């Protein structure tokens, strides 16, 4: 099964048996894609374990198998486990019971409902700003994903449930808690490392009632959700029940994917953007310019004023650039094809290298370097939608990608109205990127605040 | 009566006595929307006669009437009469019974009822390509109205009685084009306007707008089609407190509705395709893809395919066969910073929002890449409503997409559209009542 991509006429590294190309996973997925991209050009194959997976890097058939032939060929992703209950979550569910649950989920993440959550939103902004005055005004360096990911919990417990769970905090609120030990794909874990290159105890795992969430997280937030549901304003929560009256238990995995997503990679990026703010003032002064412009007297943000602001999207789109948090995008080919001529072999997972291609220079001037200019309606049209794909493409995209835009620039505004930010030294020049499995720094993200 | 606007201090055009600013009409209700909208920004208001006509385009102000305030403020539409029996009709009833029968009548358009349509309605499709077929191997110029609007008959008296009538002459589509036309020179829905107040009179009186042999004909018809699960079915079990008048009221609506809604943006849809060939091309290129070897167009497939919602989506757009949105305000309210006194119907230009140079770049072209999904996230839900918005909104939104794009499937799948001369280019408006071309839309078919 190590000889497919011999056979097919498709460069790759030379697999070991049984573990395949898992070992060059020690520098992480980033440095292994950027390597094998400059290594073998536009198309090359390794594989997981015994799993192959094809790398593709063309334009045109990166929009074949996310747009062109999603509902036909390109229609799940890998399959993950064990999950248990939460194989019905939308990000995990197949075939038939994914279109059922995009369709059902869609409604949520309108203009319309989007809306709806600004005046809710505001709320927690000026909480976040209140929480950073007390660490500002006592010279005290900042932590930022503990206070950005308090904010984003609030948030999500807020637009999707209508609860108040961290009422002004409460640092030790038990969901932040149990929220950032969901899961953590860790390769030095012999777990995961035995998951992708021994994938046939998977139902072995399942009957033997594993989870690689932990049962007492799932539990708090099982038991949560039929806390939460008793007895509106129209809200994820609430679409899902009058269409129930699903079960109380796919209602209960689509809530945790929802709850993870919007404060993991809410609080990641938002740390991400400070971080490059900070090495780069001439960049977070140009961007406080802005602010006071649209906003004067430090106006509250609302939804029209946030879509005006077409330095702050700039910002946003070029540390989404350097830090795209999904780092691989990965289709499963359910069945034989010949895409933009290419055969492509039944059960092959085609992987788009999402982190390389965002620094290929072949397409971008300077790669490594913070540059805003990238995404200015004078140079935004120079970009392929296809290549820099931060939150995917196609009919299985992100489905809160219009929410994590609004609320991170929500929060980037009323934050950027009263605080300028500064390196501390002890703050991690140059940023080192996790070499593990998920995208994040190292070091924890530390910057002086200093008020305005 | 006519210093309503003068007092509040809305802006708005001088009303002529007893007429009021029906004169400014010469042109059309679009032409009027646009140039008050130019003129008299944002909030104006004009007299439809004696009526005070307070038009909207805030968007936050659209949504208030349209959704948040509809059952307890802007629940029924302008009063229209004479009517007779067609009181019970659901786009005419008001307060208690619209709420019952909105209740009522809501089910038939599910997405289990429309996915149950689908092999019914791709009979159809197969005649709507026969029947053009021979008017194509001929080179003979089409009306598309003609043979668009045989092919929506079948489907409303399909999926809604259950029988099968057009095969040329029918009855059924012969009297529904003639149910109502709205025509302003035509001195009867005029003077209705400028005189109101004369509505009750020809009640008592037993007149009513929509023709008696046209009504007599429906009226019957319903009678002969319910001799013993589908919108006739649904009713009937409740039946069994809908009564043998209100259940003919609401079949004339979807027959109407069903009939000349679908032909006419359908031939709206192939005249843009026809100007703009590089769109039909692109549109003929995703049909083959979705559905290769001219496979028949399932429910799924419908929904897939991103440029065909993309084409009926911008023909939507230009042209908004309902013009306008209505609603009565029944008390006096203060909503988004704006007194509104009781009895002033509020209005929405809808045409006039879909050609805003504040909202759409070169708003007079034919463009369907505004609502690909990359910039479809600047479209405001409440500046293109084609469909409207809130509780009552458009019942049939559901069903009258599917069928306009399982019929522009099954037709773009076999011939191409280019014009004929003859073909008006650019296509005049009806400078009359409501939104239709002057000239009908003729092109030329040619099979693939
Ligand atoms: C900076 C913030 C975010 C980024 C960069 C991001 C990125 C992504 C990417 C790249 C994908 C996969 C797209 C593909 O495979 O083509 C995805 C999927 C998904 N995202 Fe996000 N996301 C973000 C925030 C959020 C938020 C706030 C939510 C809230 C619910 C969310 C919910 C989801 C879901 C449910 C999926 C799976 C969709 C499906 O399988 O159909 N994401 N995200
Ligand atoms: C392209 C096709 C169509 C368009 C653009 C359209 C548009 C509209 C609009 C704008 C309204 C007014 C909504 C409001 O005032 O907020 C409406 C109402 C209505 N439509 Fe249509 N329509 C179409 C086809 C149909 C079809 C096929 C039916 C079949 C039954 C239908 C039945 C109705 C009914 C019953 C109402 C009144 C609902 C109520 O008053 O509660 N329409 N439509
Ligand atoms: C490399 C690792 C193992 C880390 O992840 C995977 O391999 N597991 C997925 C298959 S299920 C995945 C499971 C999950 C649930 C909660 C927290 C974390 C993980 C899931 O539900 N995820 C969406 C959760 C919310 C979210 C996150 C980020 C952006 N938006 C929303 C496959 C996958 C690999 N990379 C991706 C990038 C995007 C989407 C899916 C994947
Ligand atoms: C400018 C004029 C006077 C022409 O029209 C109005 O002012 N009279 C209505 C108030 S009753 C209206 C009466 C009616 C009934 C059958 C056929 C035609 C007319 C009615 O029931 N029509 C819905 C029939 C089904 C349908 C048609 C088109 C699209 N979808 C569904 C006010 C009104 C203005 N625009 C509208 C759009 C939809 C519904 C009502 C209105």
């Amino acid at each position: 099964s190590h000889g497919l991509f011999k056979k097919l006429g498709i460069p790759g590294p030379t697999p070991l048996p049984f573990l395949g190309n898992i070992l060059s996973y020690h520098k992480g997925f980033c440095m292994f894609d950027m390597e094998c991209h400059k290594k073998y050009g536009k198309v090359w194959g390794f594989y997981d374990g015994q799993q192959p997976v094809l790398a593709i890097t063309d334009p045109d058939m990166i929009k074949t198998v996310l747009v062109k032939e999603c509902y036909s060929v390109f229609t799940n992703r890998r399959p993950f486990g064990p999950v248990g209950f939460m194989k019905s979550a939308i990000s995990i569910a197949e075939d038939e019971e994914w279109k059922r649950l995009r369709s059902l989920l869609s409604p949520t993440f309108t203009s319309g409902k989007l809306k709806e959550m600004v005046p809710i939103i505001a709320q927690y902004g000026d909480v976040l700003v209140r929480n950073l005055r007390r660490e500002a005004e006592t010279g005290k360096p900042v932590t930022l994903k503990d206070v950005f990911g308090a904010y984003s919990m609030d948030v999500i417990t807020s637009t999707s449930f209508g609860v108040n769970i961290d009422s002004l905090n409460n640092p030790q609120d038990p969901f932040v808690e149990n929220t950032k030990k969901l899961l953590r794909f860790d390769f030095l874990d012999p777990f995961f490392l035995s998951i992708t290159v021994f994938p046939f105890l998977i139902p072995i795992l399942e009957v033997l009632n594993i989870c690689v969430f932990p049962r007492e997280v799932t539990n708090f937030l099982r038991k949560s959700v039929k806390r939460m549901k008793e007895s509106h304003r129209v809200d994820f929560l609430q679409l899902m029940i009058d269409s129930q009256n699903l079960s109380d238990l796919e209602l209960v995995a689509q809530s945790i994917i929802f709850i993870f997503a919007g404060y993991e990679t809410t609080s990641s990026v938002l740390s991400f953007i400070m971080y490059e703010l900070a090495t780069h003032p001439d960049v977070q002064q140009k961007l406080q310019e802005e602010i006071d412009a649209v906003l004067p007297n430090k106006a509250p943000p609302t939804y029209d004023t946030v879509l005006q602001m077409e330095y702050l999207d700039m910002v946003v789109n070029e540390t989404l650039r350097l830090f795209p948090i999904a780092m691989r995008l990965e289709r499963v080919c359910k069945k034989d094809v010949e895409i933009n001529g290419m055969f492509i072999p039944k059960g092959v997972v085609v992987m788009i290298p999402s982190y390389a291609l965002h620094r290929d220079p072949k397409y971008w001037t300077e790669p490594e370097k913070f540059l805003p200019e990238r995404f200015s309606k004078k140079n935004k049209d120079n970009i392929d939608p296809y290549i820099y794909t931060p939150f995917g493409s196609g009919p299985r995209n992100c489905i809160g990608m219009r929410f994590a835009l609004m609320n991170m620039k929500l929060a980037l505004i009323r934050v950027l109205q009263n605080f300028s930010f500064k390196p501390c030294k002890e703050t991690q020049i140059p940023l080192k990127l996790s070499l593990g499995g998920l995208l994040q720094p190292e070091k924890p993200v530390v910057l002086k605040v200093e008020s305005r």
